[PDB]
């Protein structure tokens, strides 16, 4: 019955579940939740583990003391449950001060405050067992065209990670960093706005390495675009460290629906990627339970989440077991598209005359593809109608 257990990584935010419900137009709907009455509850769920902004576990301007208490708490939560700390994050968008950015701030003393509040978080990161650090820089970017030079601002970008990785570095830390595209919202346009952007902005970092992207459904569905495709680019480059799961309503507001909302279809093929793929790392839930919601349709909408992941995921795995389905895939070509297209080399590619001279392109164009067969194969199996 598609029942999560902790093997299967599933990890949520303490963000999510213990989102309030305020929104643009609207005022808290729950009472906040105390950490470690989430990690428990996320536990008996059949979670695997918890992440966190710093300011979610510690309230910002808390003491020392405060700060050692609040760590104690949820370390005894963990120890209680047996959940892990995968990830964590800093929280750079919520404080006025970050109103125009963190590391692209114009004002400088913030972008300098920026570093030294993540490097204090990373710091505890580590103590926690997190294995990535992710960014997501939500308030990176502008409303207006003079607020912000574009070159200036990835200068900046450049010099905040290339400190953070230097920071890494000389603590002897196997952390690793991940970028979190998001093309606007709450920004007007934000920097790095897709999985494509970040992944080439991390190729200009002086350790790229150390950073990778956290991709996440819903934002990359903001800009109308195939999250799978997406994912698939993110394997290709070696840079799939970390990935958030949710449902999106198309080209809207971040809405953060539980996994499986929104575009269903696409779960399913992000599913079968990842899954195909091989990818190990945390299936993170970047969710908000909606708002209508009291504390049982928290917990409802959390459960949804991994369960939609696990009835995708056999499905997906039905369908590429298919003899059926295997035969389409041949029929399709998908055989021929995993070849070289030219291992002979290029000289002997230029001698062919099969290749130009010799070809029948009109032979070839008659050849259907059988893509449509294929995919009502892929259809029945989601639906479980074979």
């Amino acid at each position: 019955n598609y029942q999560p257990t902790p093997e299967d990584r599933f990890t949520f935010g303490l963000w999510t579940v213990g989102w309030q419900g305020r929104d643009p137009f609207g005022d808290a709907t729950r009472r906040a939740l105390d950490p470690v009455e989430s990690v428990r509850r996320l536990a008996e769920l059949g979670a695997h583990g918890v992440t966190f902004h710093d300011d979610d576990l510690i309230p910002f301007g808390s003491s020392d003391s405060e700060r050692e208490e609040h760590v104690k708490r949820f370390r005894q939560a963990l120890d209680d449950t047996g959940m892990k700390v995968p990830m964590a994050t800093t929280n750079l968008f919520t404080h006025p001060v970050f109103k125009d950015g963190g590391f692209t701030a114009n004002d400088r003393d913030v972008r300098r405050y920026a570093l030294r509040k993540t490097i204090r978080n990373i710091d505890l990161a580590v103590e926690l067992g997190a294995e990535t650090y992710v960014a997501w820089g939500g308030r990176e970017g502008a409303e207006s065209g003079g607020a912000k030079d574009v070159r200036d601002a990835l200068d900046r970008m450049k010099e905040a990670f290339d400190l953070l990785g230097e920071y890494v570095t000389s603590q002897g830390y196997d952390i690793r960093f991940a970028i979190e595209p998001k093309p606007n919202e709450p920004r007007g346009d934000i920097l790095l706005p897709t999985v494509g952007h970040a992944l080439a902005f991390i190729e200009r970092l002086e350790r790229p390495e150390l950073y990778g992207v956290n991709p996440e459904v819903g934002h990359e569905q903001m800009a109308g675009l195939n999250f799978p495709h997406g994912i698939a680019q993110a394997l290709w480059a070696g840079k799939l460290f970390h990935i958030d799961l949710n449902g999106q309503n198309g080209i809207k507001y971040d809405q953060d629906l539980r996994f499986g909302a929104g575009d269903l279809r696409a779960a399913f093929w992000l599913v079968d990627l990842l899954e195909s793929a091989g990818y190990s790392g945390p299936r993170h839930f970047d969710f908000k339970p909606p708002r209508t919601e009291d504390f049982d349709g928290v917990w409802a909408s959390a459960a949804g989440c991994m369960r939609n992941y696990l009835i995708l995921k056999e499905r997906a795995a039905a369908f590429r077991a298919d003899p059926e389905v295997q035969e389409a895939l041949r029929a399709s070509r998908l055989d021929e598209l995993a070849r070289p297209t030219a291992a002979d080399g290029l000289q002997a590619l230029l001698d062919d005359r099969s290749a130009f001279e010799e070809f029948d392109v009109d032979a070839a164009a008659a050849r259907g593809m059988a893509f449509e067969r294929l995919d009502q194969l892929a259809m029945d199996h989601l639906l479980g109608a074979r």
